[PDB]
């Protein structure tokens, strides 16, 4: 019934009725990502593309039993060609911040695939099964940089419902600790750019705290407010407000009696959460207890995509966060 | 199936098989407080007691046509002899901390109801569905005073599920904005101490952030582990392991991956957030998306029970509240 989930779904359904997105894979020395890519590929969902010395992965591959049929496989040592183009789009860019051996730093995997993303001979960067999230984020940051205007990266995951109910973005969960009031307007306005991109829904975004309306008062709930007034100077046509507690903004008697003249009227689709560990906390919550699936998390900010899967991620949550990255058309 | 539920509800039925608790309502000018009132006399589960003007009452319940058969009600504004005896138990506890005018003070009802029970004339007072939560908790500090040991006044819910699973305490959601790794001690252990009374069952508390082990670094998470490693000299039987994400906390096979040493072993019963923001979000996130019924909260860290309604409270929810506030015994 969610348009949203509605869209989600239908929208990865589609991914092999149109061009397949292609998903760069730098980390690919890992039977999941293996695994994860030969399903897309044989799914007709995407295009992978594997960053690895050919001779390596495929002894790899060959002792995994795992099968490359049809795999693009490109290695970042080799494809000087390719790496001066990166090296000379870098410099064009970042400038006097280029280091020198650049050239070098781009026989990284993550940097060779940060750059094609960037370049686009990808589309869509996934990595972080091998790599920590310090280097993956590094990497994204580095090569592709932060969107213009945003100044601040973050991650949103999608929370999907099993059981019944609305699909939601909760927004960061995984980055930024503690986020500035500039920062939350950062997160707030990426993820309702993210939020449009992948479901065609129009964001509806709430800003929590432990306050609703100003039922407390406290530096904490200030932050938030500061947050709401400075995303709705930068985005006045967004549908937006701000400190709610999520029972004001997800439940429309509650949103009745808490704040009337809110404008989500309990009906946000996208949370914003003030700190990592109200948003790291209540994610895992609304999973274990709620029985979300939490998508992703996808990272956002970048001025194209690059996500950072967990180290300990299955081959399916690969899967579907490769879907949904590759969405955005 | 949970022990801990199953202990609930049917420590709630048996308080009919035993001699009532004394429950006393001090914003009694309030239908909903005389319903819950009249219930709680019907069925034997509790002797509820009115603090009013009993004209006064009597021409309100008239009005709102509620039942006031065989309830007992008490004039604050009378009782002299009982408020000289409270003034001299409050005189003898604060020392020069007591007010003059202190045989006033006790005219208000949220004073004389908190003084009968530090003096024992009631077991439990319920008060806030009129009242400010401010002025409840005022009440409650000045007239009941802390627990010895406790320096902080904290709040649990208990979380029952609807559809399927545990009983979960869920602390500080309601109180104390930014605890101190002490004040985070002070409500871990309360919160212990609410729960082994109320459900008979040996508390596992799980002191939450976003980091587990020392998966990430950072202040908010030396905070967390701070009050861990007080909690363990203040209480060196109680089972505790701290900072944990929830998930590692509450799923056996997360903790067995990101704590595999964690005596919680993904059992935690008891859940104390690091910060306002993130329980208060929280519990609403496991009633709106979980399914969890959240009763109370229970205030704790004071040397009697004397709780908080919200002012837009339901008749059940006073219902509840009284009647797990009655079972400790």
């Amino acid at each position: 019934t969610d348009p949203a989930l509605r869209a989600i779904i239908e929208r990865c359904r589609e991914l092999a009725l149109r061009a397949p997105a292609r998903v760069v894979f730098p980390d690919a020395l890992d039977q999941r990502v293996l695994k994860a890519a030969q399903y897309l590929h044989q799914q007709g969902l995407a295009t992978p593309i594997l960053v690895a010395n050919p001779f390596e992965l495929r002894q790899f591959a060959l002792s995994h039993g795992v099968a490359m049929d049809g795999l693009q496989v490109i290695d970042p040592h080799g494809n000087l060609a390719m790496r001066e183009e990166f090296a000379h789009r870098w410099l064009a860019r970042a400038g006097e911040k280029t280091p020198p051996d650049a050239l070098e730093k781009l026989t990284d995997p993550l940097m060779f695939a940060a750059a094609m993303v960037s370049a686009g001979k990808a589309d869509v960067c996934i990595a972080g099964n091998l790599s920590s999230t310090a280097n993956v984020l590094r990497a994204g940051l580095r090569i592709i940089g932060l969107q213009p205007g945003c100044k601040t990266l973050s991650s949103i995951f999608l929370m999907l419902p099993q059981y019944s109910g609305p699909a939601l973005g909760f927004a960061d969960c995984s980055v930024v600790p503690q986020p500035t009031a500039a920062q939350l307007a950062d997160i707030a306005l990426a993820s309702a750019e993210t939020w449009r991109a992948i479901t065609g829904e129009e964001p509806r975004v709430a800003m929590l705290s432990f306050s609703s309306n100003g039922s407390a008062r406290h530096p904490c709930v200030a932050n938030v407010q500061q947050a709401t007034e400075i995303v709705r100077e930068r985005a006045p046509k967004l549908v937006v407000d701000g400190e709610l507690q999520f029972d004001a903004a997800f439940v429309p008697e509650v949103a009745a009696q808490k704040a009337p003249a809110s404008p989500l009227q309990g009906k946000a689709n996208v949370m914003v959460f003030p700190s990592l560990e109200a948003g790291n906390i209540g994610y895992k919550i609304a999973q274990r207890l709620g029985g979300y699936r939490a998508v992703g998390p996808l990272i956002q900010g970048l001025a194209a995509p690059m996500h950072d899967l967990s180290r300990g991620c299955s081959v399916q949550e690969i899967i579907e966060l490769a879907l949904v990255a590759a969405v955005p058309r």
